């Protein structure tokens, strides 16, 4: 093609291409190495990625996200029914299949999850093509290891709809392991633990690898734990702060909250590299600006319980895999949230000082491995 590797995440998607013995994680039009898995519909246009997320605060009802939580599932599924209660967009039942319903150009329209995901994939495909200056057709698309046949089929379909020839659908943890060359033959079997804390989900997977063959020994985690929850803790903290300083509660102003959240998410990223971050919002509420700051220590305390809780699934995964900590040959960090220093400390401490594989940007590791595999299969 060359063939590309695409990591379709619940919050962000990433595309990479292997060329000249090296993987290139491709930046988008805005120079971002990952793209929001968002799609929006307006009176005049369909927006995807950065353009869609950049307007979610003003168009919550027609801005779709979390299609990954619906893909391949039935409308009557317990989790689907539960998730619906939290989404600002409508999810309808079409013969037992869930579809997101939105307004586009003044008319009501509905899309299957795979159609929404195909839109995101199309964006990733175009991002790769702009970089390569060539048409991209072949691709390896990844999915959470626990995905069933239906979810895998629907994901492949999303690719096909986008004009991609899906060479293979592979597990995210396996892609991560491949990124670090853990698939190479070294004689005996090796146990690898993948600690994946993304934007909306937490996945711990223990893989056993031998002769280039992967076996998913166990999986654990929380489908509703991720970076967004950390942003939430910060949002609540600042709503309280604004209330103290201005005797005004911004909680019911959906837009103000979303704008504060965006500022929090950015502040959070800064706290992974610096011990303090500044938040400066204009016209947050009733023309009142919100200029303040937060320390790394403060950020850690606001999320202490959530951070510490990530170790429970690690213990469970080990137990289910019938392995002691000492039997894990490698620990691979995946997901943007694993860039948080406190998370790395907790995991490393749990593993008695064992070093973590974190040289590859965690939020790019899956796409990196998928790109390598795509090359191999091409
Ligand atoms: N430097 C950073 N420090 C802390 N968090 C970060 C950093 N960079 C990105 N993140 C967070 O990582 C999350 C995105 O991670 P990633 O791109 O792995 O998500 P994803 O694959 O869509 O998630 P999931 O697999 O849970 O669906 C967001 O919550 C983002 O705020
Ligand atoms: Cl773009
Ligand atoms: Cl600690
Ligand atoms: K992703
Ligand atoms: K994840
Ligand atoms: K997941
Ligand atoms: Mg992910």
């Amino acid at each position: 093609g060359p063939a590309v590797g695409i990591d379709l995440g619940t919050t962000y998607s990433c595309v990479g291409v292997f060329q000249h013995g090296k993987v290139e994680i491709i930046a988008n039009d805005q120079g971002n190495r990952t793209t929001p898995s968002y799609v929006a519909f307006t009176d005049t246009e369909r927006l995807i990625g950065d353009a869609a997320k950049n307007q979610v605060a003003m168009n919550p009802t027609n801005t779709v996200f979390d299609a990954e939580r619906l893909i391949g599932r039935r409308f009557d599924d317990a989790v689907v029914q539960s998730d619906m209660k939290h989404w600002p967009f409508m999810v309808v039942n079409d013969a037992g299949r869930p579809k997101v319903q939105v307004e586009y150009k003044g008319e009501t329209k509905s899309f299957y999850p795979e159609e929404v995901s195909s839109m995101v994939l199309t964006k990733m495909k175009e991002i790769a093509e702009a970089y390569l200056g060539k048409t991209v057709t072949n691709a390896v698309v990844t999915v959470p290891a626990y995905f069933n046949d239906s979810q895998r089929q629907a994901t492949k379909d999303a690719g096909t709809i986008a004009g991609l020839n899906v060479l293979r659908i592979i597990n995210e943890p396996t892609a991560a392991a491949i990124a670090y060359g853990l698939d190479k033959k070294v004689g005996a079997e090796r146990n690898v633990l993948i600690f994946d804390l993304g934007g909306g989900t937490f996945d711990v997977s223990i893989l056993t690898i031998e002769d280039g063959i992967f076996e998913v020994k166990s999986t654990a985690g929380d489908t509703h734990l991720g970076g967004e929850d950390f942003d939430n803790r910060m949002v609540n903290h600042f709503i309280a702060e604004f209330k103290r300083k201005h005797k005004k509660d911004i909680s019911e102003n959906k837009r103000a909250v979303r704008r504060l959240r965006t500022a929090c998410e950015r502040a959070k990223r800064t706290l992974s590299s610096s011990t303090q971050a500044s938040i400066e919002i204009d016209s947050l509420y009733e023309g009142i600006d919100f200029y303040t700051s937060i320390t790394r220590a403060r950020f850690e305390e606001l999320n202490a319980d959530l951070f510490r809780g990530t170790l429970d699934p690690v213990e469970k995964a080990l137990r289910d895999a019938k392995l002691d900590k000492s039997q894990i040959h490698d620990i691979v960090l995946v997901g943007g949230s694993t860039r948080i220093p406190k998370i790395q400390k907790l995991l490393q401490d749990f593993f008695n000082g064992k070093e973590l594989n974190k040289s590859i940007n965690p939020d790019e590791a899956v796409a990196y491995g998928a790109a390598v595999q795509a090359a191999i299969l091409s």
